[PDB]
């Protein structure tokens, strides 16, 4: 890598780093002291989570580079112009850099009169500006390949999947509280503040957004078992993502019946329950066993693993196992909190909590699944 | 060139972009208007003249090493472990990283228990304990070689004077407002300090101290004729420098006079003119003719240049020179006024602007300086 790049990751982290310790004693000493936090860590928590992935991300890039992982081949890229880490860092130290400013001049209002709720405005806004430039100037190549792979994603069932299209669609799965967040912003700019006074601070649909990923997902399953005719690699995990599906339609018909106090929210609480563990563990097993593609008949001396290995030690893996099994549960409940009225109080701090968990939960699995995919062709995309 | 230094190189320039930009936000919106902050600007102007030596220096390492000219052998330094400008850059930004924090801390105090007088002195004795650090830790070689280099600096006349002792000693010429205002803490910190506050403050000897970088390359360069038997330009460099003594005594005397009404002001004030004209035409001359050699009839189409030039652009030397004019009539004025009382407005005002331009001065001397020590041998350190 370039010295300029590696200079400037240090600048963009050393930036961050003092303006993360700015935001903390700001925070605490002179945010308002009374009048509320909450609608601000939930429109900054997004663009937060897409910071961390990035950051994430970049570290899965480098240890894909280190362990010998061929994830140029199997994204399908080209070998002389893909991105590093160094630059997944840049992209990401930067990124954080305009969140943590955006963060501060909504904490300190006196630094003009423009209103507090243009400051994520001018944000999210220039991370589409910065996404949708076509000025040929940033990361042009990676991001015409970003812009039409989500394309190709988003209109799911109509293309063929690649292993691109797949990993960015259940990457999306992590995601979700992104989505969340931005419905959130639209009924809270729709609806929630004045648009006159500086209220960017305060003093159903949303159960259909939290499936959007599991929807893609699905069709995604439905379009390659139609593609290929193999019953079982490509329903099975259509009948997992389905599991989400069934989990919140019966989380948002208990929180619907229990809002105005109806005699079937029993019946319809034990069923989420019982959806609760099947989905998170039909989602856990197929990490482990599909995934990941562990707990193989010829494991040999490495136990519980399969015959080859491709990370220095076999120890990474087994807490890995174990971190998964800890934070696959941890996600399930997290989408149910967020996308109904589960908890009317609390809920937005294990949502808060855990959204930062699910993303690292994803930082993990995609070495694994990288290193399956590497090692043996699972998933058969050749 | 290793990845991890120029991270590090990168980080350090963020925190302290990042420091500077909140360091200047806190004096503008902190302070007290009836308490005064000029103790706290003339104890913390040494150390930012010292980080912005070291940082211009890593600079001047750069441009010999880009330019050809071989400062590890005339420097006479080893070949294998030389430092390079990365870790010059590395070492200014963590000292800055230092700096800033001890004058926040003296802004905005932490603890309230710990009175703002020790931050300048916790500052400067983690700067001496990095510099005489005995274990092999953090530089230790280029630290070690700085310390012996300073104690021949330091005991000049017992040494034969290499070209790094007459370098080192010049370089202190430029710096010597780091010596006055150690002597300005050391009296303050025993004189005029209440120690029984936690604030910072309330709301002869000099003179030879400012003459102590004179009195060094004096008595170098007279070593230097005793031990070459050469009347030029050995003794003609001791002249130059000897009219900064003269420069300085008249200054002094002047300073006595027209205080306690001897009415031998006015002589006193004419030698004090022509001594500083004298000093400051002596100093150009020598940089201009003998330090970097210019003004050579030997040369070519390069006007008032030499005949070989390493640098890319004729320009440089041109602005070089001008510069080097106006400069070297700023440091000998400058010079003059921290040295003595003869202006009771400004004068602190001047010398705090006017120091850090004297570092720039010798940070554009040593460009050319070395680029004739590398070309036509100056200096005679064969
Ligand atoms: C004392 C600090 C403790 C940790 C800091 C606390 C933060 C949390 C933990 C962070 C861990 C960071 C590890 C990254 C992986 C290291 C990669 C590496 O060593 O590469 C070698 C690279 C060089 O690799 P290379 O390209 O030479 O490859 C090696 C090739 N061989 C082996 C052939 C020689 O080193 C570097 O140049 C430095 C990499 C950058 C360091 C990582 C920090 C980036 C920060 C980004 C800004 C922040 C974004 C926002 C974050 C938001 C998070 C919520
Ligand atoms: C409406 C919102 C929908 C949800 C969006 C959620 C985020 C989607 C993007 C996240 C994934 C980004 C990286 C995935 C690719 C990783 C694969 C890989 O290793 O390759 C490196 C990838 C691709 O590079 P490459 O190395 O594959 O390129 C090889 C070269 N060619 C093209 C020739 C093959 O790197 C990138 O994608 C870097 C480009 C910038 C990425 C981030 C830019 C800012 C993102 C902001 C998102 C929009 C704003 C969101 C706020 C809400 C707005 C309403
Ligand atoms: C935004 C506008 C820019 C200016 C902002 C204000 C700063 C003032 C001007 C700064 C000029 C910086 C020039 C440095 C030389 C460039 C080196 C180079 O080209 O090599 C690339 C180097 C790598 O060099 P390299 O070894 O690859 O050499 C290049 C030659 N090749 C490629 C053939 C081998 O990359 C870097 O890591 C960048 C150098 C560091 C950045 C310089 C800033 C350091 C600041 C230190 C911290 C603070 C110190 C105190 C502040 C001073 C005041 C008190
Ligand atoms: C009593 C008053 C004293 C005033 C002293 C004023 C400062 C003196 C030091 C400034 C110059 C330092 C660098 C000059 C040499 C550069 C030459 C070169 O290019 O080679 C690289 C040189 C040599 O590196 P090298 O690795 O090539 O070493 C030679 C190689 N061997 C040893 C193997 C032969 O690098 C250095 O000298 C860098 C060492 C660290 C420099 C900074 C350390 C901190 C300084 C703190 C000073 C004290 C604080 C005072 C605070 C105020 C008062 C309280």
């Amino acid at each position: 890598a370039p010295a300029w790049t590696t200079f400037r990751v240090g600048l963009f982290c050393g930036i961050f780093i003092v303006l993360n310790i700015t935001l903390v004693l700001a925070a605490v000493f002179k945010l308002e002291t009374d009048r509320s936090i909450w609608p601000l860590i939930r429109i900054y928590r997004g663009g937060f989570l897409l910071i961390e992935f990035l950051f994430l991300l970049g570290i899965n890039t480098y240890g894909w580079r280190q362990a010998g992982v061929n994830h140029v081949l199997i994204f399908e890229l080209n070998p002389r112009s893909n991105l590093s880490h160094q630059h997944l860092f840049e992209i990401a130290g930067f990124l954080g850099i305009l969140w943590c400013l955006s963060l501060l001049a909504c904490f300190f209002a006196p630094i003009s009169v423009i209103p507090t709720y243009v400051y994520p405005l001018a944000l999210y806004g220039f991370m589409v500006f910065f996404l949708i430039n076509p000025t040929k100037t940033f990361y042009y190549k990676s991001r015409f390949w970003l812009l039409k792979l989500l394309f190709r994603v988003f209109t799911a069932p109509f293309h063929k999947v690649g292993f691109a299209d797949f990993w960015l669609a259940d990457q999306l799965n992590s995601l979700s509280v992104i989505l969340m967040d931005l419905e959130y912003m639209i009924c809270f700019y729709s609806l929630e503040l004045k648009w006159d006074e500086s209220k960017g601070l305060l003093p159903g649909v949303r159960a259909i957004v939290q499936c959007i990923p599991a929807w893609l997902r699905f069709i995604q399953c439905l379009r390659r078992y139609r593609d290929t005719k193999r019953a079982f690699p490509h329903l099975v995990n259509a009948g997992k993502y389905s599991t989400t599906f069934f989990m919140v339609t019966f989380a948002a018909l208990y929180s619907t019946h229990k809002e105005r106090g109806h005699s079937d929210t029993m019946v319809f609480f034990y069923l989420w329950i019982v959806f609760y563990i099947i989905s998170s563990c039909y989602t856990l097993i197929w990490d482990l066993k599909m995934d990941w593609g562990l707990f193989d008949k010829n494991a040999g001396e490495n136990t519980f693993l399969r015959e080859e290995i491709v990370y220095p030690q076999k120890a990474y893996y087994y807490c890995a196992i174990i971190e998964d099994v800890i934070l696959r549960f941890a996600w399930t409940i997290q989408i149910s909190i967020t996308s109904t009225t589960l908890l009317p109080h609390s809920g937005d701090i294990i949502a808060t909590v855990f959204a930062p968990l699910e993303v690292f939960r994803r930082f993990v699995w995609n070495f694994f699944r990288l290193e399956n995919e590497h090692l043996n062709n699972c998933g058969e995309f050749r």
